[PDB]
């Protein structure tokens, strides 16, 4: 007996959609990790430290709005481990910037293989779902990392003594 | 070679601050795997669903606060997997209350052995952290679950059609 | 069969708290009987009774905490008789500020036994509501009703005429 | 030697008093005691502690009224031990009314003898105070908890799982 | 004779605290020495001036807090001696901020020997204001200044020329 | 090779405002020691505590502007240990009153000195700042402490139980 509510969504999306929501907490854990290596007293850079942290809020918030949807079609929320990130020392504002911009493209990547695979089940509702709050959300995201990426290896970090000190303070603060 | 400012911090009492923290975001997790069975189209009780949402919130707050913690006094923070909730499917709105309790109580017998390590190791600084920001708010989450058992208990929930209805717009409304 | 709520909270303890509440609720009616001995029309220094009403007020308040204390641990309050002062005529403003001061060492003293207490069973959320809210209140009114007691005694109360008068209304007023 | 305000107030008026004095702190101390069983986790009616505790204050304010009134007429308070309340455990909130009704029919008549007292003494003053400020008041009371005791029988209180919890939220809230 | 609200309060604990005091009046000391160091015609940071010159200020808070505790518990103020700091020149913005963790570590270490014989004492009012008003300040402060401390080292201070004059400009103002 | 600001200021200026400066620290002092022998519970008299605080602080302000000349002037500062006050305990308002003003008139004669070495060192700068500063300043502090004297000494301080006490409430109040 199906949910009351079910309609032209197929078990395979509402998989998909599993899989998603374990993959956005994960992101908000590798980034609330980023956010307190960045407030560490040998580290100490206050507004990657709050960069960091926005971004950790906003990927619970992607997590959400995918919970939402799971009941909002009928389906059922299945909840596995969150992973622990693949480090706790981030070495420095740059390595922590390319390690958050590889991580987005791979977020990208599964949005893009779900849309594939509403496509293929002829669910528009989920197609939609996904170009409105999460493809350009994606695009936005990468382009600013790209962006932060590119200013910190031009002004020499993270080797040279003032680059992520002078980026924490002017482009972050 | 220690962080410049660590002193008066044993390591039992670092790695104890560490499952600490895992032990928040776990219940974290718990109280929003909660708050979306509660607004699942089959049980539609969203004054419960908004109660475990806070809940949730609140817990990454305890988390946070640990973490926070861990770097003030020198500690480094080792982040471990986040295990998946006992339950998807949480019943009822009485169970998932019984449940809720339960989870507090184990929290809390976990703050008191940290407590006593702290009060072993000569640490004041963390006794008091923990009597200011834990202790008091688990005896009060604790007792505010106690209260709401006993009256949905009463109320003849999880059978009796109209009480969790009733509590839901009466009590968490 | 313990209440649902009760966790680390040894029966002595429970004792004790009901013991401090009965002290509480004396304190309150020993500082009433003084505010209306100051209101008769032979003795007429009306900054003294709205001193110790204000006073028999607290206590009440001191009472109320530490039967919202039982409740929030799952003890059971057991009320007792609240005994009669000592005095109805209090003899004079002097007389009823020393009455006082002893009066409120003799309820510290009842504190720091329930804080032993308290520290013997490993109870350290009773230890932290017993500093946060008795201990410091408890010495700044001992210090409070010293201060008194020095200025009465120095302007020659109570038989100097002016002492309590001009006190009345220069320090309690 | 009387006092030097003491006009057409007879000693057994003055003893009177005194006695009324300790009856209306005794039901101040009755209705403290319903107040935090009403808190209890295992009853926790939100709404009956909030009222019986307001009913303990308004009791300490007809106390404390005759205080002041016999040192208006120049009688010296004397005071005397407060009983304990018959019961701890108030069993439901449908008992605890009853006992209520019970109390305040007991004061009133305390008062009507206190009146019929003031009039064989011939004692105008005294009878208006009682009329002005106790003895409709008592009507109220005790109709209120009339009415009151009505709706939690017809409602099925105390066996009806719903009724009490109704009626704190809707009457009492 | 001792004093009429002293209670519970060792000899050993008033010693200390005016050992105490001591240390808090050349804290302030220190800190107002390396404030006039920065406004030297040939340092001119005036960021490490006004920083300093608060940090002396709420050392003399400390001070007082402790002379008025002392008064409280009925102990006698014995003041010594304010010792000149151990330099007037400074050296760098650097050198200063390692001084003054130096300083905050030797602090804290006499706050938890003083914390340990109250404890020794069973002196919980005296143990509880240490840790509501001084431990937790002693971990801010010994915290922010490894921040600062890891910064200007990062940056190249004291010899990179725009080190200690960007640090001033964007950390401290 | 002397400071670059230099011009004008001869050696012996330099070590004399460094003498001045101790010396306006030492008056800090005396008057930290005397406010807090007013809150003494034996003692008790809160407005000639917060008197003497005041005049502590404003004799720090005395201090730093010192400091800051020898700045601007470019002389370096050079501290010395802060003597402790010759008592802790002051025995009276009118004794404390009596060492205040001799405190004064020394310190006044500090600064003629200064003012003497000034001019022969043909330095008007400096001259100018003592006379606007500091010289008007001591003509009045040593005034308002003669009128107490005075007014203490008619009222029959210290001996008159009255007369300490009115003092306090209504010319330092
Ligand atoms: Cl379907
Ligand atoms: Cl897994
Ligand atoms: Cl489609
Ligand atoms: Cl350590
Ligand atoms: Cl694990
Ligand atoms: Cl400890
Ligand atoms: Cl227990
Ligand atoms: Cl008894
Ligand atoms: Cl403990
Ligand atoms: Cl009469
Ligand atoms: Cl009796
Ligand atoms: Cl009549
Ligand atoms: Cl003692
Ligand atoms: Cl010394
Ligand atoms: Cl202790
Ligand atoms: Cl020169
Ligand atoms: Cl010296
Ligand atoms: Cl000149
Ligand atoms: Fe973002
Ligand atoms: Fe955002
Ligand atoms: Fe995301
Ligand atoms: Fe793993
Ligand atoms: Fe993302
Ligand atoms: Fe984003
Ligand atoms: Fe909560
Ligand atoms: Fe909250
Ligand atoms: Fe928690
Ligand atoms: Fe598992
Ligand atoms: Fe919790
Ligand atoms: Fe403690
Ligand atoms: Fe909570
Ligand atoms: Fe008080
Ligand atoms: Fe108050
Ligand atoms: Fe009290
Ligand atoms: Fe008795
Ligand atoms: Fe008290
Ligand atoms: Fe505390
Ligand atoms: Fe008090
Ligand atoms: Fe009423
Ligand atoms: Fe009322
Ligand atoms: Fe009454
Ligand atoms: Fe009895
Ligand atoms: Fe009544
Ligand atoms: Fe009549
Ligand atoms: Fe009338
Ligand atoms: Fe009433
Ligand atoms: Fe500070
Ligand atoms: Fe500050
Ligand atoms: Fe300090
Ligand atoms: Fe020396
Ligand atoms: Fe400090
Ligand atoms: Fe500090
Ligand atoms: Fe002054
Ligand atoms: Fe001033
Ligand atoms: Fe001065
Ligand atoms: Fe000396
Ligand atoms: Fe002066
Ligand atoms: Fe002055
Ligand atoms: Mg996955
Ligand atoms: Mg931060
Ligand atoms: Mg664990
Ligand atoms: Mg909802
Ligand atoms: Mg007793
Ligand atoms: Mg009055
Ligand atoms: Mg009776
Ligand atoms: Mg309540
Ligand atoms: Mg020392
Ligand atoms: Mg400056
Ligand atoms: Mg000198
Ligand atoms: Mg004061």
């Amino acid at each position: 007996g199906p949910s009351r509510v079910r309609q032209n969504f197929h078990p395979d999306s509402e998989a998909a959609i599993n899989r998603q929501i374990n993959l956005e907490l994960y992101a908000s854990y590798v980034y609330l990790s980023m956010a307190y290596y960045f407030s560490r007293d040998d580290v100490a850079l206050n507004n990657f430290s709050r960069y960091f942290l926005h971004q950790s809020r906003e990927e619970t918030e992607h997590a959400e709005k995918l919970m939402r949807l799971q009941n909002q079609r009928g389906g059922r929320i299945r909840l596995q481990d969150i992973k622990k990130p693949e480090q706790d020392d981030w070495e420095s504002g740059l390595h922590a910037m390319e390690c958050a911009l590889l991580l987005e493209k791979n977020v990208n990547q599964s949005l893009l293989e779900l849309h594939a695979l509403a496509s293929d089940k002829g669910d528009p509702h989920l197609c939609d779902f996904l170009e409105t709050y999460y493809l350009n959300e994606q695009v936005k995201s990468i382009k600013e990392l790209g962006d932060h990426v590119h200013n910190l290896v031009k002004m020499g970090a993270p080797d040279a003594g003032l680059a992520e000190y002078l980026f924490d303070t002017h482009t972050l603060g």
